[PDB]
RNA sequence: CUACCCUUGGUCAGGUUGAAGUUCAGGUAACACUGAAUGGAGGACCGAACCGACUUACGUUGAAAAGUGAGCGGAUGAACU
RNA sequence: CGGGUCCUAAGCUGAGGCCGACAGGCGUAGGCGAUGGAUAACAGGUUGAUAUUCCUGUACCACCUAUA
RNA sequence: UAAGGAACUCGGCAAAAUGACCCCGUAACUUCGGGAGAAGGGGUGCUCUUAGAGCCGCAGUGAAUAGGCCCAAGCGACUGUUUAUCAAAAACACAGGUCUCUGCUAAACCGUAAGGUGAUGUAUAGGGGCUGACGCCUGCCCGGU
RNA sequence: UCCUAAGGUAGCGAAAUUCCUUGUCGGGUAAGUUCCGACCCGCACGAAAGGCGUAACGAUUUGGGCACUGUCUCAACGAGA
RNA sequence: UGAUAUUGAAAUUUUCUAACCCGCACCACUUAUCGUGGUGGGAGACAGUGUCAGGCGGGCAGUUUGA
RNA sequence: UGCAUUAGCUAGUUGGUAAGGUAACGGCUUACCAAGGCAACGAUGCAUAGCCGACCUGAGAGGGUGAUCGGCCACACUGGA
RNA sequence: GGGCGUAAAGCGCGCGUAGGCGGUUUUUUAAGUCUGAUGUGAAAGCCCACGGCUCAACCGUGGAGGGUCAUUGGAAACUGGAAAACUUGAGUGCAGAAGAGGAAAGUGGAAUUCCAUGUGUAGCGGUGAAAUGCGCAGAGAUAUGGAGGAACACCAGUGGCGAAGGCGACUUUCUGGUCUGUAACUGACGCUGAUGUGCGAAAGCGUGGGGAUCAAACAGGAUUAGAUACCCUGGUAGUCCACGCCGUAAACGAUGAGUGCUAAGUGUUAGGGGGCCCCUUAGUGCUGCAGCUAACGCAUUAAGCACUCCGCCUGGGGAGU
RNA sequence: CCGUCGAAGGUGGGACAAAUGAUUGGGGUGAAGUCGUAACAAGGUAGCCGUAUCGGAAGGUGCGGCUGGAUCACCUCCU
RNA sequence: GGAGGUGACACAUGAUAUA
RNA sequence: UACAA
């Protein structure tokens, strides 16, 4: 869905310090990223099921991640679901 | 006159119901979905004008060679003129 | 003011033209044809009988002639 | 108009009853729109205070005008149309279905023809036959015509 | 068994079709040749001269009930032409 | 539907063009979706039409359908 | 205690203020204000049942019963005071 | 104090909410847990002891028991709450690799059917035997060409991919997942999963296309006592596409998911490390100990040994009514 | 004496529940009367599952699936 | 030798218990 | 064998 150039873009931007790739920030912002990039394949690919469970299976381990964070810290969860379109 | 049509005009008191859309709100990964408001559709509803003629009474050397009285059907439409 | 001296609709008619025993039928250009388009005036007074028509006051339109 | 209340009659024909506005409340069935104004019930006058307190009559939308309602069956889906002047209907039409013809100077139709309609359209179109919303469906026979 | 091209499927049925006939049984009535629900013995239903159903609609046809009444028992009085 | 006339030219049904036809395009008459001519294109001795013939023909007509 | 082949219930309802009321606190009652309160941890509805010490059974864990004796509650032909 | 491969019993399969459950260590707490104190758990009853009834029933007296009870003082291992560390679980990054995983659009070869043309003549076809059927108006056969739909020989393999259903010509585009190595990173972020939400062979349904082959129904021909069949000749829906619906199968390994542990031998698929072999991951098969089983059998891909969560069963018929 | 609240009663339309109803549907049991012979053997067309359709009936046929299918082949595996 | 994949005319019927 | 037909 998205290229190496595309992911390490948004690494760099959401990494809460340098060699971080692993912060649940990291892991969200590009979840995000593949969870859109699928959702337009999938607004001319309607028929593409297969596709779309793989889809799900990132929303929910988004969603797993961002609980984490939730739980975590607050206030870096709260600026995270800000920078990205995320409602809760 | 009447039937149908052509061209060009005109007319339909007021009430009632509340389609599609839209917006806001919930809701979703994205759609579906839902509620409120808005909106004003329909050979839609009730009912004058108007167009009819279902029942009944009267009239039957008529007021009238087809009518009158009382109700009755349609009444934004395949409407009436 | 309404109509004509303006415009076209349906329709009718139709120089030439096409068709048809005859008589005639059709039709092109064109023409006629309002129920539509265009288009300059109002208020008051007056008679037995007419009135945006007569009369009074105040206008507007088209055309003509002269100064411009 | 006593008492009765469809015993009348082919048949409740005619008449009586209902009726406005405001608020409650509303079934089977349903194509989910409806059915529905379903049904069934409450309130209306006048005066005073700011929803209460009063006043009067037999009666308060005090006149006139203003749906009767329910249960079940046949037929037709429906709005519409018809025998001007004894029939308005279950008849006609209808949206929908199907069959068939028609390649365009189309087929079909009017006309002797010319000229036309079809159509200033072109098979998702035009003409003709039958059926008649919608739902589930539409079996056998091609010997004869 | 005979014959045919083939001998009626689903559904419906005393039906706007049933002659016998007021068929028979049940419901409704005190009493129902009509009505409703069944049966099938279909004189002589039957699948686009469509079959079977169907919410909504009807001045349609048919049966029942409430309300209501001079329709009636059974007529009487009054107003007007 | 056939013959024949309009109706010709070559092979052995095919070919050709020149009669006939075009509710075919462009041009002129001409401010014209008529018509007439001109040029292309299509079609073509077919079609259309005349005469003759056979067939179908309640679409329409005249009649009959006894005592 | 059953039943989800019972999923929505409540509008004095839930809270507040005030007054009234009671032996007493309290929506216990009323007035006004707010829109709360309950529920899948089963609300609500329907059905069944007086509850317990005890009693019967069972190795026990459990299962079954509430006559007699004792405690508590409710009722006194039905309903309202 | 039971089960679910074949006896009744694993939802067809995902995703996921509540809930249940949850790796290592330190500090802390004290809800669970443990341990005393106090109060209370009436009397009668039951049980033990003793006394009175001639005995016994029975009666009486004294004890014991019965709480998931409350209040209060201690303990701190485990479960829970708080705080702080950790990297093994789980994710990410990086480096490789394999794949009929899915969706869309294109290209191609064989064959079937139909159509045309040329040659060419008497049958072709079909069965157990036949007949229906097609054919002298030229079939069938043969050669060439065209139309159209459907499906992709060989490769092809207890081979591969996918959660399952399923996926097989080739090309491009879009896109999902898995595996191996590494040990950058995060630091338990996990497992399961009622309700829920999705996917789900074939048949079937709706709208609209398409229609080669095959083929329910149906027709004819046979067979047969009959033949509403099996066989033959045809043939409609359907089979194909798109978009909706349906939600079921012996949807099967008749075996729910997760995690760990427990002899070997031998094929195969995709990798890695070292010297064709040895070692090692992850799949996929066969054989076979321990163990399990009623037996059959299973056996590191368990039906063995364990812990967590879910689903399901409780004689047969009636009735999945 | 007047008004608010007040049981019972009456009026109305619905909800629910139990009884019964011409007729009607399927089931169980009893007996084997009748018609065939569908399954069990390769049960004489392997059977079964879902679905569709047809038929006096058991059942047939189509499409997909399963082996919980007999007999004989050609291959992979194991011994 | 044993498995797993692959492929390959007609014949109706026979009551109950007790066996 | 006792039955059934
Ligand atoms: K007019
Ligand atoms: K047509
Ligand atoms: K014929
Ligand atoms: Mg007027
Ligand atoms: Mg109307
Ligand atoms: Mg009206
Ligand atoms: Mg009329
Ligand atoms: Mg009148
Ligand atoms: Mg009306
Ligand atoms: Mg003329
Ligand atoms: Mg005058
Ligand atoms: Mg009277
Ligand atoms: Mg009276
Ligand atoms: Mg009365
Ligand atoms: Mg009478
Ligand atoms: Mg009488
Ligand atoms: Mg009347
Ligand atoms: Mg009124
Ligand atoms: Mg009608
Ligand atoms: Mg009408
Ligand atoms: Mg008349
Ligand atoms: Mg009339
Ligand atoms: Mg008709
Ligand atoms: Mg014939
Ligand atoms: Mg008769
Ligand atoms: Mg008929
Ligand atoms: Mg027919
Ligand atoms: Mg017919
Ligand atoms: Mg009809
Ligand atoms: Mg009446
Ligand atoms: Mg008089
Ligand atoms: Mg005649
Ligand atoms: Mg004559
Ligand atoms: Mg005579
Ligand atoms: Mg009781
Ligand atoms: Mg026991
Ligand atoms: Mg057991
Ligand atoms: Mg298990
Ligand atoms: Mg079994
Ligand atoms: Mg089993
Ligand atoms: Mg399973
Ligand atoms: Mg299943
Ligand atoms: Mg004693
Ligand atoms: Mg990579
Ligand atoms: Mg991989
Ligand atoms: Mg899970
Ligand atoms: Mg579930
Ligand atoms: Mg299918
Ligand atoms: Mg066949
Ligand atoms: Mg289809
Ligand atoms: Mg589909
Ligand atoms: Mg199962
Ligand atoms: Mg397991
Ligand atoms: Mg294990
Ligand atoms: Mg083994
Ligand atoms: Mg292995
Ligand atoms: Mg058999
Ligand atoms: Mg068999
Ligand atoms: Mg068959
Ligand atoms: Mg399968």
């Amino acid at each position: 869905a998205i290229s190496q150039e595309r992911k390490n873009e948004i690494i760099k931007e959401y990494r809460v310090h340098e060699t971080d790739t692993g912060s649940p920030e990291v892991q969200i912002a590009v979840l995000t990223a593949e969870i859109n990039a699928v959702n337009e394949h999938l607004r001319t690919h309607k028929k593409d099921h297969h596709s779309r469970r793989g889809l799900l299976k990132m929303v929910g381990r988004r969603r797993h991640l961002l609980n984490y964070l939730r739980s975590k810290d607050i206030q870096r969860y709260r600026e995270l679901i800000k920078s990205l379109g995320i409602r809760r």
